[PDB]
């Protein structure tokens, strides 16, 4: 299956409201959270109060520079829960169960990582800079970013726009 | 270590150029700071390689093609002729560096006015992919060398991500 799935807004949005009916109320925060930032699911799915900050979290698997903080919006901070320690409970088994319900088809062994690939389509997708997006996801080179290149409406006509002669950046 | 310029040298790049007893020396230089063409790749430019507002630069080792836009002004002030458009400015261009009083490393002076483009592309906000094509860089590793020069902006992932901002 030499595609990364990606759902697109119309997905996106039936996903979050089955995700938000699931039996397990912490389901719909661990989905927002990835698509928000782009984290692996067990990154947000054993996120701790700590790595919560007015409008920010912080991922670390060992302190072994695995350390990336990807701002989040003042409506997402707001949803997460005040309480310390793991903010929610495995929620990985109601998602496959989601997923199902909004009629979502993915390849094998891929609804893992589809909603980090969502994330990085659509940033690149919106124009964001595929050097920013490295940081963000904590790939260690940007050929791992590059899976995402072909997304970036490219526009040459920016040499015009940028270059030396006519506008000097200094 | 990869030398460029900044705008007061640059303006007196071109001052020293527009006094250049070689005519073309200030055209093949506009055209290096404006598309990062090579030295060469300017200097040898053929009529039928420039088109209304792009120009096409061509095989270096690998027979290379790439298209860069540029602006009605810079076309409208190049030769009307047919061939090459231009003579050898190389040496009238070490002597107008020097004239200007430009110091830079050893033979940083063919690449130099397109590191210039690169840093200044990059500075001004522009796409790292967008300046891979536009330099005809093989690999995102040698565009990558002008990376640090890109504004970091991580603020932008409250604006792109597809859980507020889905593009389609
Ligand atoms: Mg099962
Ligand atoms: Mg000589």
């Amino acid at each position: 299956e030499t595609e990364l799935a990606f759902l697109y807004e119309r997905d996106i949005y039936r996903l979050l409201a089955e995700c938000d009916n699931s039996r397990n109320p912490d389901l719909g925060l661990i989905v927002r959270i990835c698509l928000a930032t782009g984290a692996r699911w067990s990154e947000a799915e054993t996120l701790t109060q700590s790595q919560v900050m007015p409008y920010k979290i912080t991922f670390t698997n060992t302190k072994s520079k695995k350390n990336r903080t990807v701002p989040i919006s003042d409506e997402l901070f707001d949803m997460l829960p005040k309480k310390r320690g793991r903010l929610f409970n495995d929620a990985y088994e109601s998602f496959e169960n989601a997923v199902l319900r909004a009629e979502i088809e993915l390849p094998k062994g891929q609804l893992t990582h589809v909603l980090r690939h969502t994330f990085a389509s659509h940033f690149m997708m919106n124009g964001g800079n595929i050097l920013v997006l490295k940081e963000i996801l904590g790939h260690s080179t940007i050929e791992m970013t590059m899976r995402y290149a072909h997304f970036a409406p490219s526009h040459l006509e920016s040499a015009v726009k940028f270059n030396p002669l006519s506008n000097p950046a200094q």
